[PDB]
């Protein structure tokens, strides 16, 4: 789950915290990443739906055109190339909270639809007449400024704010750089976990090399680094040689 | 209807006149829900009471079927059409209908609207068969709609048609005595809903509120309140609660 | 039927000279109502005044529907065409017609209408049966069809066949003198369909409905009137129920 | 039909009937008007085909593309809307004369069919392969300088070499002031027989009010001030005031 | 037949006399006339071909599209309106001579077609893969320089060399003044030949009068301007009075 | 047969004998003519492939866009008008040698097809997913430059690659002037042996008006000015008065 | 391999680090046989040595099938399938698969191809069913994939995911000591398949190889190797042999 050090990231998950004891709409903003579903999660667990079912859909991630046929389900026939019935995500989250990662990529259409979904608290799948009647918990991210994307027309106000009631701003990692290391070691540990490897040590010098990188990739290039090093140090004590980075 | 400012209650006032009339009533101002509710306003104050109230938001129905919406439409009278359904107008018998962002109509929608204000009657979608309509009329623009005639969107007839008394709903700032009298409401409604007790505003935060423009109206009043009672935990909203943006 | 200005009538002086024959009217003007109560005066002063009177206004038909409306059409003859149906053209047999805002016609529509006019004879569309005419024809226009025609969106041999009689229904500004008269109409009129007791007009409400240019014409005088009923409660109208955008 | 007095005129009646005498194709010059067909059913009358049948086609006023199907005529089928076997206006106009008014409106297709149908004395419908043999003389008009729409590449040149054979300018009615006195009379008279009426006399000062406008509307235009003046005059003595011009 | 008299005229048809006994292709460049399909014919049967067929297209006068279905045939159904089977062109003239008419009117494929009928000396139906030996002789015109045209890139360059063996250029009728009086001539004749008329001949007068036109429609306006002076002159003599230049 | 006289063409034909012997990709640069086929024509006849079938296709000269159609073959139904099976040009090339023929013609599509049947030795026909060993030799022809066409973005640098490897640029015939004789007597030759006719003798002044003429047509233009002087002698002695060249 | 040259023996002992895990592979530099020699030597270096090795060029693929060819299509799935077919992930089962210049996957296959890597199965097109996949993928690009991202030509989520591990292979020229053991490497396998015997390279011939700057790279050096044998006749390559670009 979510370990942190930085001060600003502490601070970060005792809103989280307090927002989770409730039912209120997450937006977690900041750039893209892993950590804004590590958090989902995270808010789930600590809110009173943690025994139910946590799902989640990246809305930017979805090929052949079918977010909305995964978000809302559709009946046999619903659009070319629906051979059978399939529940929405919406369906499959009942009694428990749904992720709405990159929420900003919808269409203007498919905002309108969820915009209803969120107001009648229930749904209807594709070529059907009949709604459902829905209890669950919605969270949502995105990596860009939802206020001035609805500025620019590109998303619904009255959903900005119905979304924004409690935002978080994951920020990027050179400005938690104290989160670097109990990360770095965090992603070596659990890649070690993985092939039943001894977790090594991470020399001081390999240390610094890490938090004076800017991290224009945020989690995900460290994951790489990291990753990288222990090829080259083939899963032994890594060292300042083994740190690849941009540089 | 929670109003306190002198100018509001004057539209009150106008909004009690209208309401024992059947005229066409156009609510013009910023989007917002207050436009919605003092609809529902006019229409207990109306001779038609007792009768169905219908809201249709021309902004808000996805898959273009606010025309099918609107006049319903018979099996097959256009590509997913599997079923008879009625329009909003046929649901709206012997009571009040209210087209919410009317400016959304297009050139051809504002032309079937015409003919049923004239009418008095309404046709479904692939049907011939016309409807005799007993419904008042209430319409609602985030627009000006006579600079929208002569853009050339709206139709100069159904104009004169729809704004024969228009209400202006303001926006908050230019209403600031109904502010706090809505936070409280807000916040009262919300907690009901979730069956927890009513907080109340401390006198520092009605300042902080009472002093911010409020660019997104009744529909960021409803943000910050719920965001203040998550950060006091249900607790009375300090000023400290009050996060606006910043 | 209600007018005082001199200018009104001795355009009604005129309108007497043609109903006498079957020659073609042009109304000209401002679009508005009032062209159409000028043309029944026009029917019911014709030797064709116990024969049917049909109306149609070319720039209010949903769907397209305008050629499908005034030729007829049978089953077929379009998708949509699920029925066989007589054009506008057939109802007012022996009678007169009224082309409301004849300047909204494509061109292809006019060399129709061109066909009828010449041959007195009118085809479905799907048929290709004649069916012989006995129709006095009126059409109106908010456009100088002249200028209509030198831009290339109007038929010179269809204007010159419906300019045989050309009368221009002026703006509200250029009659003030039934002003006042018409609004006492409007009133009478509006108050006697809603079952109310017919009020007066002070006259401070007179001046100040005289001085205002008018641009909307008579719709807009009904809309200020019936604004003022309401703000009147139905009583004699004060200067103040008066509300025009000054 | 045909009322001229003018001088000019007098002169084109007089080679109008020369030609009337042959089978050339004649070309009627000038803006469009009624005294276009006046003409061609005089040359026609004066022609040895005078006991033949006169057809006359606008192909500026026929409606929903039908030019081409109406010139040549279509066998069921030949496409979407024919519903039936219809013979062309050639066949209709078998042993006497056809007119083609207004024949720059035709496209250079088209203006492709009319050449061969010229050139081999045979037409065929659309959708059939068999031609019909035709003793046929054609007439055409135009409102337009036939050569400057060839020179443009709107119309063929070949086809432009055998209608105008034989040219004759219809000029405009200012152009021929001394038909108007006589053309009004006419109009006048027509009309008054139509209805059973005495034919009224007309006023010195509207005969001179009549003849110092331009006409830019022609003999279109005359028809219409004159019957606009009856109606003033109430079927009576036309004066200088029942005579509305512009202003 | 030809009807010549200038030197200009008559080298050409001695050089046409040459080309006539060989199986050579003939170009027959210059303006577009009528006057060529004269020498085309003249060539045909100053031919070893002379009893054999004499098949002429012009290229640039079928309508709908239809000229590479009417040189190259179709089989039932080989585009839409195709309710029978039809012999080419190429076909008809079988053992004699085609003419190809305004040949660059076609379309680089067409063109493609054309080369390869050429080549092979074999002819296919639209629709159809069996493949007609031929053997006939190709003769084609065109009132556009060729070459100029290859390399605008309108017309295939294999195709103009394949063409281009043996080029003619019938001159403008101005460049060869004294064919005007026995073509003149000529035209009277067979038009009065034409209609049972008594033939009349031309004044010295008028004939001066056509020589000093330059004919910009050259043979075409020549037969025009002859036709509308026997209507003046009543079948008459023709006067200069009865020439009516375009002037 | 190769007849050439002009020292730097001997030494391509040096170089073909080289390729011939071996089974290399050979590609014929140079401007479009015959010439390079009958240079085709000879490798394949000093290749080991000799007695193969030789089997040639222009890819500029396929009209309805068969060139796809005509190479690789295609199954009944592979395309609409695919009424049959049909053997591709590979498949009537097994165990000898192909002719690509103006190779520059081939969209990118195309080549990437072309490509694979080159590195996996196999070809499958349109619409069938069945393949068929090849035993074939690839020559391949283009007026133009490949390495500029490949830079264009036009063409596959490695199908470009695995053509090029023994390129061969069969220049104009203004760069070689010592053919031009051997050539055109070759020509005067076979054109008359078709006939039946004597071969005759060209003149020395005639030799030398061919010798100082640029050729832009090249050898396509040469046989046309040797069959117009074979047309305006009569099969006779050719005079410098008989070759008409575009001066 | 042949390599000599310490930045390929270098290259070379990187790969033998990564060839012993699963870690993606990304080898970078210009287009080239090279590469997918790179790609089956940490193939045969890998725990997978005895597994199925599968490669497929993304710019090689005719008639758009690249989508098809990966994932596999069940019947009728696009116009064109006929039958069904595994894809080159399913073939590739329990070894390794390449996907050769991956830069000219269009974003939506990059798309799938992400799912496919996160979530270790794949479904064909048309079909439903997923297939669990033990596959170790390696991938080559021509490009600079980190600046292809900032084109938005390619996805930032999926550029990292194979960005574990790359590495360069430079041009030929940046490796000069590997191009006489090239050289003599393509006559050896060139002659082997022809059945000829194999020729030796001049020294004056080695170093005209070793000054050419090989904008082409091993592509154009195979092709400079073939010309030079045939102009040879099959004996040792001299130096008037080696035509490049004189």
């Amino acid at each position: 789950h979510m370990v942190v050090a930085d001060t600003k990231s502490l601070k970060l998950l005792a809103l989280a915290d307090k927002v989770a004891k409730t039912d209120a709409n997450v937006m977690i903003l900041g750039p893209s990443g892993s950590g804004k579903e590590v958090m989902s999660r995270y808010i789930h667990n600590a809110s009173p739906r943690k025994e139910g079912p946590f799902i989640a859909i990246n809305c930017a991630a979805i090929p052949d055109n079918m977010l909305e046929a995964t978000l809302f389900g559709y009946e046999k026939g619903a659009f070319t190339g629906a051979v059978q019935a399939c529940p929405g995500k919406f369906e499959q989250a009942q009694g428990g909270t749904i992720l709405l990662d990159e929420i900003s990529e919808m269409d203007l259409n498919l905002q309108a639809k969820l915009l209803r979904v969120l107001q009648e608290r229930e749904v209807e799948r594709l070529g059907s007449r009949k709604s459902i009647k829905l209890d669950v918990r919605v969270l949502a991210t995105s990596n860009r400024d939802l206020k001035q994307y609805v500025q620019a027309g590109h998303f619904r106000e009255d959903l900005y704010y119905r979304l924004n009631v409690f935002p978080l701003t994951w920020p990027a990692l050179c400005e938690r750089k104290d989160d670097i290391e109990p990360l770095a070691n965090h992603l070596i540990e659990r890649h070690c976990k993985k092939l039943g490897l001894p977790v090594p040590s991470i020399a001081p010098n390999a240390i610094t090399k890490l938090l004076n990188y800017p991290w224009p990739g945020n989690v995900a290039e460290l994951d790489n680094v990291v990753q990288r090093a222990l090829i080259l140090s083939e899963n032994g004590h890594i060292q300042s040689e083994h740190i690849l980075l941009e540089g």
